């Protein structure tokens, strides 16, 4: 699969994301919450509507960094706009 990565050893930024996705926001950003499409198939390949993305702010001015929710709660990290993922450990 993917690499997985340990929700603490993220970015605060990241998350702080991952928080406020819990709390369904507000959120910042407008885009915040639009359908990704997952267009190249490096998450697990899905139905349409399956992927949400959510910006990590970047201390910048939109910057490059996302979250992403599956429909059953899988979080993955991705710091380069969907170039690369990891799935979010929530355990650690």
């Amino acid at each position: 699969a993917l690499a997985d990565v340990c929700r603490t050893k993220l970015p605060s930024q990241a998350q702080d994301t991952l928080a406020l996705i819990a709390k369904n926001g507000p959120y910042p950003y407008n885009r915040d919450g639009v359908v990704f499409e997952n267009r190249e198939s490096r998450l697990p390949k899905k139905g349409n509507g399956y992927y949400h993305e959510f910006t990590v702010v970047t201390p910048g001015d939109r910057g490059t960094r996302r979250v992403v929710t599956g429909g059953y709660g899988e979080q993955y990290w991705s710091p380069d706009h969907y170039a690369t993922f990891q799935e979010i450990d929530p355990r650690c």
